[PDB]
């Protein structure tokens, strides 16, 4: 009896990967959000898509400007 085969590359080549377009943050630059890494020009809104470095609200674990969120939850009733 002969039979066992195993054998994997270890993806464990620079870490802490963008969690926008999955891409390994070495070469380029990081943004500090969500306890994650998003880069430059990655970091943006979930329902316009717009770049957040000046201000940005994150809910249930998604950034969201000024603009949507607000939209979302920030208007309610007639009087919201
Ligand atoms: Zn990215
Ligand atoms: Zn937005």
């Amino acid at each position: 009896g002969s039979s066992g085969s195993s054998g994997k590359p270890i993806k464990i080549r620079g870490p802490s990967h963008c969690a926008g377009c999955k891409e390994e943050i070495k070469h380029g630059q990081s943004l500090l959000a969500l306890d994650k890494q998003w880069h430059v020009s990655c970091f943006k809104c979930q329902t316009c898509s717009v770049i957040l470095t000046g201000e940005y609200i994150s809910k249930d674990g998604v950034p969201y400007c000024e603009s949507d969120y607000h939209a979302q939850f920030g208007s309610g009733p007639s009087s919201g």
